[PDB]
């Protein structure tokens, strides 16, 4: 318990901030995470041997894939880390240890494929689960890893606390299926404005959590742009190899996953930025205003792809 993990000084104020690049060394990602358990949640939360055990199980069941991959789960564990530090007192105990796991575990066992290519191709999986496909298998694996022997780091929660902690995981998985993202922003839009909105409702606490997991998994559009840049041609080489595999059952894809419309990037980017990251963040500095720095950087990036479509800066 007196093992306090620190971090090179660059590194420990740099990983403070929103636009934290976790770097390219994958072998300091662990102590990375351990380093922001420890200031989110306490050194007291978590039996270090078992949460070391836990980590690296997780960090085998992540594929070797472009973009969801053990770099993207650490990622996004970091951006909820930046959210939580700077809206302290909001959270409860419970809620801080079991969203950091959930960002860890968010994309467990992906193969680079969306939902609707699992029900094109027919998958086994979308048999078993007809929405949230990939969603409810990340979870599934969640419980795998917890269930292996020396692997439970939840173990002094109660019987309650447990349930409680697993309900939080479980729904906050579910909401990074961002085909739920759209009706979960439009009704918190819809209670701030109103003045119903109301963090002591569970009901409430739910949604806004389901848009910190939206805002985490989408966090690379809001880093210094040439992590952007350098991020989204691993994204489209996802979508570019599922445009393939499409292709491959007798379907032309939709023109962001068909690899000979590259010269449509920019403007696809410019979409998704206008029709989902932008509402994202927008929304989420308006329930929790210290979040502002994600709102802000997100334009930034919007103005990057402007001017790369004006021919001002190539990619
Ligand atoms: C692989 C992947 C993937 C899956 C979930 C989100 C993100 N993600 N994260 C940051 C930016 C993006 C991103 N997402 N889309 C996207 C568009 C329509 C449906 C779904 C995703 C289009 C361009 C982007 O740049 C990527
Ligand atoms: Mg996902
Ligand atoms: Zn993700």
């Amino acid at each position: 318990g007196l093992m306090q993990f620190t971090l090179p000084v660059r590194l420990c104020k740099e990983i403070e901030l929103f636009h934290f690049d976790i770097g390219p060394f994958e072998n300091m990602w662990p102590g990375i995470f351990v380093y922001m358990v420890h200031r989110s949640c306490g050194t007291s939360c978590f039996e270090l041997e078992k949460l070391c055990r836990f980590i690296m199980s997780v960090k085998k069941n992540y594929r070797r894939v472009p973009y969801h991959n053990w770099k993207h789960a650490v990622t996004v564990a970091h951006c909820m880390y930046a959210i939580l530090q700077n809206n302290h007192t909001l959270f409860t105990d419970l809620e801080r240890k079991g969203l950091l796991i959930a960002c860890l575990c968010h994309d467990l066992d992906h193969r680079g494929f969306s939902n609707s290519y699992l029900q094109k191709f027919d998958h086994p999986l979308a048999a078993l689960y007809s929405t949230s496909t990939m969603e409810q298998h990340h979870f599934s694996q969640t419980v795998s890893i917890l269930q292996l022997e020396g692997h439970n780091i939840f173990s002094t929660l109660s019987s309650s606390e447990y349930e409680q902690v697993l309900e939080i995981i479980r729904k906050a998985i579910i909401a990074t299926d961002l085909a739920l993202y759209f009706g979960n922003r439009k009704q918190l839009e819809e209670m701030y404005q109103t003045g119903s909105l109301n963090l002591n409702n569970q009901s409430h606490r739910d949604r806004v959590i389901g848009l910190m997991m939206t805002a985490c998994d989408l966090c690379s559009v809001t880093k210094l742009w040439p992590v952007t840049k350098l991020t989204a041609n691993d994204i489209y080489a996802e979508f570019w190899a599922e445009g393939d595999e499409m292709k491959k059952l007798g379907i032309q894809p939709i023109p962001m996953m068909d690899r000979d419309k590259k010269d449509e990037v920019p403007q696809g980017q410019l979409g998704f930025y206008n029709a989902v990251a932008i509402p994202c963040y927008t929304t989420l500095t308006q329930i929790l205003p210290p979040t502002e720095p994600l709102l802000k950087a997100c334009r930034d990036n919007l103005s990057q792809w402007e001017k790369v479509i004006r021919g001002e800066e190539t990619a």
